[PDB]
Order: structure tokens, then C-alpha cells, then sequence
């Protein structure tokens, strides 16, 4: 029955949407993605996912609201699930109302409209990703009297968050999220699809593919970056939740198949970490690594001591699985790059 249901991943050549798709098809789905080009989509369907159930549309710019258009139009009847995990590209500006607002907006709205143009009656589910930074500002990020939960939004307004360009960002994230659910409140009698959103903190984990023989190039950067740090180097400074890649696209599975997800916002987080608890970490799991990345001040910067507390114990409940813990992520992670380097 999961080959007679066909799925469609918007960005499919993402980090997080690449897990998704490869769990997708592992569930023998049919799926369309969408790419930015065709040399794109082809590298996707013909060496990294290599299945007859991938197919792909090209759709270069979410920040157009018709982006989504030809698709619906052309899949309206089939398409049972839409997994939104496209965002716009993220670039350095100083005009952040118009190039990253309302591009993030638009992100979100157009596609919503899509459906409701071309595919009212089909579509049944939809998952959008989110961010943890819709739950909070990043002004508010770093109070260790207070409390995140699902509930949580963000404080900033349209106005606020744009003094700079990560609270922008952050911004922008919050009212993509809130024009999702904006648009299925004002259309609750007119679509028939449920949604629900995946909200994660900090993304880690292992690429679903690696190309050998190249610098590897990883989709996640702090802990590339600390492996290949040598001893004497300055630490970066990164605070965050911390969820493993793998757990978000299972999330984003489980939220449309589950009935118990319909409607939630899905806050994805195993842990909280500063650099100081990832060299900590990668010290303790890889001793070939003691002596040549740093060691940092262990036991200093300690993240309950810095950062906002986070409380999704709803989605964790509701998700009913254990994410993974730093443990297991780093484990993977370190030596999935470790051996394509041995491997290049």
C-alpha cells in the first residue's frame, strides 16, 4: 500500500531531506522530489538514492509563490503527502525585510497554495520544517531561569528581529511557521490535508552519501570543523540543542503516518552542548584524536549554565522513540568522516 501512496519532497537534495527520502524509499514509497536542476535531480535519482520509486521536478526559487504550481498541477491527483522541507538560500544582506522575510514567507505560503489550487481533495498530510528558532528569539536563548517548550514562539516582531542578521534568521523561521499554521486556519473547510511541523535545534549526524576520492565537504559543520582543528587552535563558540539528522527525518515520517502527531508542533532535540561538551566527546570516543584536536577547558562551559532550558518531553512522548544521544551522533558522525578521508 506504501507504492500506491506517492510523497512529495520538496529540496530533496538537502541534508535533512536526503535521510528523509532514503527512509522513504527504504518504506517503499513513491516519491518526487524537487531540485534546483536537472544534473541535480540526476546525480539524486541515478547515485545517491538509486531507485525506481525517486523521481524529481525541478522548482529553483521558493521565494516565488508560484514555485510549486507546475507540480500540483501536474501531480494534484496523485500527491497523498507533502514533506515542505525547502528553505530559501540564506545569504549575506542588510536588507533583511526583503531578502530574507519575505522570501521566508513566501517559502511557506506558496506551496500551502499550491495544494489548494490543485490538489484540495488530495493531499492528506503535510509536514513543514521548522526550527527551534520559531520557539525562541535568539535574545532569549540564553536565560537559565526559563523554559522552551513546544508552545513556545519566538517574541520577536517583523520589526524586532531585524537588528541583525542571525536574529533575522531566526525571524524568519518564526513567521514561515506561523503562515503555515495561519494558512490551514483560514482554509480549515476549504483543504483537506492535516499538518503537522518538525522544529529542530542544531542538526548533526552522518551525510546519507558520500562521494569518495575528493576535502570532503559535510553538511554539518561544528563537529567537521573541531575534527580537523589542531591542538593550539582557537575553539569556535556554538551553543545549542543538538538532534541527530537521522531522528529528524524519522520524526517527519512519523508525523505524517501517526494520527497522534496531527497538529503538534515537534520540537527535535536530544541535548543541549557548547564546543567545550563535543570536544569533551570526540576526545573520549576517538583516541586517535587525543593530543591532535584540542582539548578545551573541560568541565568550563558547561551549556545548562548558559543556555535557555528545553522541555519537549511532549514530543518525545508522542514520537515514541529514542533520540539519539551525543554519544551515538558523534560516534557516527567522526567516523563516517574519518573513514572517507582513510578512503580519499
Amino acid at each position: 500500500a506504501n507504492n500506491n501512496t506517492t510523497v512529495f519532497v520538496s529540496g530533496a537534495s538537502g541534508f535533512i531531506a536526503q535521510h528523509i527520502i532514503r527512509q522513504l524509499l527504504d518504506q517503499n514509497y513513491k516519491v518526487i522530489g524537487s531540485v534546483r536542476s536537472t544534473e541535480k535531480g540526476d546525480n539524486l535519482k541515478n547515485a545517491i538514492f538509486k531507485s525506481a520509486n525517486f523521481n524529481y521536478e525541478i522548482v529553483k526559487d521558493i521565494a516565488d509563490l508560484n514555485a510549486f504550481d507546475p507540480v500540483f498541477e501536474k501531480h494534484g491527483k496523485d500527491i497523498k503527502v507533502v514533506l515542505h522541507t525547502a528553505s530559501p538560500l540564506n545569504f549575506t544582506t542588510t536588507e533583511y525585510e526583503k531578502d530574507l522575510l519575505i522570501p521566508a514567507v513566501n517559502g511557506t505560503k506558496g506551496i500551502l497554495e499550491s495544494i489548494k489550487k490543485y490538489a484540495a481533495q488530495t493531499v492528506e498530510r503535510v509536514v513543514v520544517t521548522s526550527s527551534f528558532a520559531s520557539h525562541t528569539s535568539t535574545v532569549d536563548m540564553c536565560n537559565t531561569k526559563g523554559k522552551i517548550t513546544e508552545d513556545s514562539w519566538n517574541q520577536d516582531t517583523w520589526e524586532n528581529c531585524q537588528t541583525d542578521a542571525v536574529r533575522a534568521y531566526f525571524g524568519s523561521k518564526k513567521f514561515a511557521e506561523e503562515a503555515a499554521w495561519e494558512f490551514l486556519n483560514k482554509n480549515k473547510d476549504t483543504v483537506k490535508f492535516k499538518l503537522a511541523t518538525v522544529d529542530p535545534v542544531y542538526v548533526f549526524g552522518p551525510q546519507n552519501h558520500i562521494e569518495p576520492g575528493k576535502v570532503l565537504n559535510v553538511s554539518s559543520e561544528v563537529i567537521n570543523q573541531l575534527v580537523h582543528l589542531k591542538k593550539d587552535d582557537p575553539l569556535p563558540q556554538v551553543a545549542c540543542g543538538y538532534i541527530d539528522v537521522r531522528d529528524i527525518a524519522k520524526a517527519h515520517i512519523l508525523a505524517f503516518q501517526k494520527d497522534e502527531l496531527i497538529g503538534q508542533r515537534l520540537l527535535l532535540h536530544s541535548g543541549l552542548f557548547t564546543v567545550q561538551t563535543l570536544l569533551d566527546a570526540i576526545n573520549e570516543q576517538f583516541p586517535e584524536l587525543r593530543g591532535k584536536i584540542p582539548a578545551g577547558e573541560p568541565g568550563s562551559n558547561k551549556p545548562e549554565d548558559l543556555l535557555t532550558p528545553i522541555d519537549n518531553t511532549k514530543t518525545k512522548k508522542l514520537l515514541g522513540f529514542e533520540f539519539r544521544d551525543l554519544k551515538t551522533i558523534i560516534q557516527d558522525t567522526v567516523s563516517q568522516i574519518l573513514e572517507a578521508e582513510n578512503a580519499s
